């Protein structure tokens, strides 16, 4: 599983459940092509977005729909979404975990990149 | 000054100087129309992007060129850039300060919103 | 496993391996009594600090020796250590994960608290 | 002003006003000797804790009373407080700004260190 997204709610100290996540990949013509999507589970994780074979080198964008998460809790948050844009697999295949820590007016994003 | 951006370097413990910042407004056809830009000063701040008159309600994107900053320091970074997207002035004009705390494989973006 | 500590290096985008962690509990006389200790594994996690039965209500302090981690990498970091002080189990037993994200001049700490 | 503390509220998007801050210096017997204190202003800042003459080399602890702040807002917090511990002036006198970004179950502390 080479791309995993984990989303945590820093207000409640809990996984952020049912958060929509959309992944895009930059094409040769420079547009953003839809690549995969999903929602976070009860553990705040989203697995199974892609496979080692499909996840070739390229520039990827992960957009996490944090506004709908907060709005469902009654909150009008600052960000429309939490983004992550990155070059993947430049020196060969790696496994990427994207960790997003969410608050209504702040978000932090961290990548843990490992080599199997 | 309705929009200010402050960028800090968590590796060196310093303002992040000469970071390029580009601001866009979402156009009616959902494309991003570039609005303003500048580079952070010696205190890591960027002032004067826009004015109260021009900064009408809408959705804005602030792109911070973090990859160029880390490259200039000789440090391998994860992200292409950091993209803060937010709806402005939804309840009246506000002053926004966006604080970006940078590390090579992690960053956080926080908004401090005050009502003049 | 009711107390778990996970430590990540935000510079390299990796688990922070072999980081010493000391846990203390406030006694009735208000001193800090040593409670458990350990080091993070290859995954940056430290499991097995305590048991559900031993981990009674109280105020706990987790001190993560981040200075030795950075010094071994050649870096003189800002913090002497990363602390976490918290009341545990006030409304009954819970499971606590403490996530520390480390940079030489910044650290973030987040608690994920769940109810089995 | 060799030591300043700035505290921000990630839930409301604002300076964290009237937060108590206590500074200690480690004594020769390893006890913490309280040094100075104050509360953050309307801009979330606390200036004037110490002076260049008094702020000699040593190990300092800054305790930020985050639990009282969250209680005053009616929000359940995780931590008892946030404790930033650092060695000061090891390579000569520096000006330190400690920035604390607060959420109820997460916080980060960053130092901006500049040489006058």
């Amino acid at each position: 599983c080479p791309l995993m997204v984990k989303v945590l709610d820093a207000v409640r100290g809990s996984p952020a459940i049912n958060v929509a996540v959309h992944v895009f990949r930059k094409a040769a013509d420079d547009t953003w092509e839809p690549f995969a999507s999903g929602k976070t589970s009860e553990s705040g994780e989203l697995h199974g977005l892609t496979t080692e074979e499909e996840f070739v080198e390229g520039i990827y964008k992960v957009e996490i729909d944090t506004k709908s998460y907060w709005k469902a809790l009654g909150i009008s948050p600052f960000h429309e979404h939490a983004e992550v844009v990155f070059t993947a697999n430049d020196s060969g295949p790696r496994r990427y975990t994207i960790i997003a820590l969410l608050s209504p007016y702040s978000y932090s994003t961290t990548a843990v990149v490992t080599n199997p």
